[PDB]
């Protein structure tokens, strides 16, 4: 599949990313199983990104780009949308279906 987006909170339901914004996020990052392998919560700082310049994984780019800001989102990314057959040694296996928990806190 592509990347599911499952709300978990709304969001105000109007501001929606645009190709060249700042998006800034809170995000935990798990592999199917549920195992968390990052989290900027975990940093206690946000994350930071801009939309269209290929910064993070393709499932990002297209699953945030559907959130409104203040919306919480499980994203349920597939490989091909992720890090692939390879993976991340050490970190993501091979083949990794990867779910995310995105609070999209505000664009700049």
């Amino acid at each position: 599949m592509g990347v599911q987006v499952e709300t978990i909170s709304p969001g105000d339901g109007r501001t929606f990313p645009k190709r060249g914004q700042t998006c800034v996020v809170h995000y935990t990052g798990m592999l199917e199983d549920g195992k968390k392998f990052d989290s900027s919560r975990d940093r206690n700082k946000p994350f930071k990104f801009m939309l269209g310049k290929q910064e993070v994984i393709r499932g990002w780019e297209e699953g945030v780009a559907q959130m409104s800001v203040g919306q919480r989102a499980k994203l349920t990314i597939s490989p091909d949308y992720a890090y692939g057959a390879t993976g991340h040694p050490g970190i993501i296996p091979p083949h990794a279906t990867l779910v995310f928990d995105v609070e999209l806190l505000k664009l700049e």
